[PDB]
């Protein structure tokens, strides 16, 4: 699998919080995903969720935002 649906993360393992679905669709797609939307509830609470994000871009994994 070179793509996955998940919360996109920065290089510090932190999700990107969101107020708008479009903010997330833009963020996800400019990083190669198919689309994205804002999750206001989810495994890690508020943050952008991307569909088919390539695996050279980070996703939130277990651990802290550091």
């Amino acid at each position: 699998n070179s793509v996955r649906d998940a919360y996109i993360a920065d290089s510090h393992n932190c999700v990107y919080e969101c107020a708008r679905n479009e903010y997330c669709n833009d963020l996800c797609t400019k990083n190669g995903a198919k689309s994205g939307y804002c999750q206001w509830v989810g495994k890690y609470g508020n943050g952008c969720w991307c569909i088919e994000l390539p695996d050279n871009v980070p996703i939130k994994v277990g651990g802290k935002c550091h």
